[PDB]
């Protein structure tokens, strides 16, 4: 059950990481501006605890916090999903446990230009 | 359950297509499998899924699987509650045996449905 909440957080973040609009948005002098209104309908319309994206330092264009945005990194390894990979970890936050997935963002030649992660209270 | 997490699965997908702002636009074209198809097939690819069928209100499939169903295939299982704006888990069988599916509506910018994400997860 475990691991089908983390293939629901990591299928949410694969579908968004190859949303056209979020590969564009990476080209806007403030990513933000389009990232944070459909990152949040995604985490509305899902039930995701978060749905966090962020350039390839990790540090986040959209979050569930507005207040975060520009401040927060991703949280947990990022090396694996820099390299392309897509990964699913257990994480904890004030709100309890969670399963979060995060898939790889890609320009059009196949660099890594960003990460998504998003994330699931380990909860009925 | 571990059905009801792989239908959660199958909704959250198809809840995520449904909000891209191509498939939303994709409808206003003359021929909308020519931007749906390819997006349908990546997230597809990417997540896992047996198929990410997108069709119009009538359910006649816009992006299919096989290229060969599009404009032939009809979305199979009960539409009138998705027409309603309603998202729908259900289990189905196919060739490839037995699978859960969720549907969720598409909207244009006014709020009314036009059309239908129908994601299918096999069972194994």
């Amino acid at each position: 059950l475990k691991e089908q909440i983390g293939m629901r957080a990591l299928n949410v973040a694969e579908t968004v990481a190859s949303t056209s609009l979020v590969r564009e948005a990476f080209r806007d002098s403030n990513p933000s501006v389009r990232l944070q209104p459909f990152a949040e309908r995604i985490r509305q319309k899902t039930g995701a605890e978060y749905v966090v994206i962020g350039n390839r330092q990790g540090i986040a264009y959209a979050h569930p916090l507005t207040e975060r945005i520009g401040k927060s990194m991703i949280g947990g390894d990022n090396k694996e999903v820099l390299k392309g990979k897509s990964i699913i970890s257990e994480a904890v936050g004030s709100l309890g446990p969670a399963i979060r997935g995060k898939a790889p963002i890609f320009d059009e030649n196949g660099s890594v230009i960003g990460i998504v992660s998003v994330g699931f209270l380990l909860e009925d």
